[PDB]
């Protein structure tokens, strides 16, 4: 039946086409400035009782769109060996969450990459837990980023697995 997929778009996760979307979120549940923004101006009732501890998701419906607010680690706060463990469980959570869901397709940002990235470039750390979560889901994933040279070094780690 249908090819489970992956892709990746450069632009606001908010605009997304999927069936739900997962928030780069706080652990107390409050609007930020990276992606989080974007999430709470397009679906502000999902915030209600959104937080919940750093690695874990919690989704709140906005109507009967889900929202899965994940929450990455800081990585100023936490060390390098335990902020890569609270990383790597977040996006676990998130892969039974779109399980849970049923749904067909999930919209997915790079976890701890931007405020939460204690100022390093840890797209390939964030990418590939993402992948170690999602492989052995069925749903279409689509990665959004930002950053163009991003979105190639993305789309190469996708292209380069089929
Ligand atoms: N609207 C967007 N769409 C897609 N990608 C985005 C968007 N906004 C930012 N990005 C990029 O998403 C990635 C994740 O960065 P953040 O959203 O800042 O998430 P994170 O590093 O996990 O920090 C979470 C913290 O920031 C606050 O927004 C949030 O409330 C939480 O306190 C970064 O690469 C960022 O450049």
């Amino acid at each position: 039946h249908h090819a489970p997929s992956y892709r990746v778009k450069r632009m606001d996760i908010a605009k997304n086409d999927e069936e739900c979307v997962v928030n780069a979120a706080a652990p107390r549940g409050l609007p930020g400035n990276g992606v989080c923004k974007a999430v709470y101006k397009k679906w502000p009732e999902s915030f209600k009782n959104s937080a919940t501890p750093v690695g874990t998701a919690k989704t709140v419906m906005c109507g009967t769109y889900p929202v899965i607010h994940a929450v990455g680690p800081n990585f100023s706060n936490y060390s390098e060996s335990e902020g890569d463990r609270e990383l790597a469980a977040a996006y676990r959570e998130v892969a039974k969450e779109v399980t849970r869901l049923g749904v067909n397709s999930v919209a997915i940002p790079l976890l701890s990459t931007g405020v939460y990235s204690g100022g390093k470039d840890r797209l390939t750390q964030s990418l590939n837990h993402l992948f170690t979560a999602m492989d052995s889901t069925d749903a279409d994933v689509v990665i959004y980023c930002r950053d163009k040279e991003w979105e190639k070094k993305i789309s190469e780690a996708i292209q380069m697995r089929t």
